[PDB]
């Protein structure tokens, strides 16, 4: 309950991410598992610590359960929040837009306030542009089920460790 963790998926890679993510932390008393189709803009507010998750669909866009409450985050205010960001994506098919998702969602919630914290190394990856690249790091965990999905379990597991420093855990 002390995290909450909310994912928007299509076809349902982003919610296994999401499992994984929070079975690394411990389990469902550290974090709290919610799927944004389900959720209003201010259940984002019962938290200070936030785990944001989406894929990025249709050539650089939100998935669309995100789309939907995208308007409705003007709404929280997240001052004082640490936010971390994860996303699934496929970087050989949409190298011009790898993660771009991930890129909108942190852009908007850090502008209301926010300090984004899991930044990730970009040189794991081959693609051409992200919207989630600021000063050569990805704002957040990038992972990619279509092309490297061996390398999931130890991104995840890598990923949570660092976050865990983050978040006083
Ligand atoms: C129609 C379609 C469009 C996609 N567009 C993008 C894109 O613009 N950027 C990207 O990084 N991946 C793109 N992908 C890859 C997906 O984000 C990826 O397959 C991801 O695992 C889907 O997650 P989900 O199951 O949680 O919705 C696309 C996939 C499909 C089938």
């Amino acid at each position: 309950a002390k995290i909450g963790l909310f994912y928007g998926t299509q076809t349902g890679v982003t919610q296994t991410i999401a499992e994984s993510i929070q079975q690394e932390f411990g389990g469902e008393s550290i974090v709290d598992l919610n799927d944004i189709a389900n959720a209003d803009a201010s259940d984002l507010n019962a938290y200070d610590y936030l785990i944001i998750g989406c894929p990025t669909w249709n050539v650089g866009e939100l998935q669309s359960d995100w789309e939907g409450i995208y308007d409705d985050l003007d709404s929280v205010n997240f001052q004082g929040k640490k936010v971390a960001y994860f996303g699934a994506g496929d970087q050989v098919g949409y190298s011009d837009n790898f993660q771009d998702a991930m890129g909108i969602l942190e852009e908007k919630i850090s502008s209301l306030g926010s300090q984004t914290v899991g930044y990730w190394p970009i040189e794991g990856y081959d693609f051409n542009e992200s919207k989630a690249v600021r000063n050569n790091q990805f704002v957040g965990l990038a992972i990619d089920e279509d092309n490297q999905p061996d390398l999931t379990k130890n991104r995840i597991k890598t990923w949570v460790s660092q976050l865990k420093s983050e978040f006083g855990l």
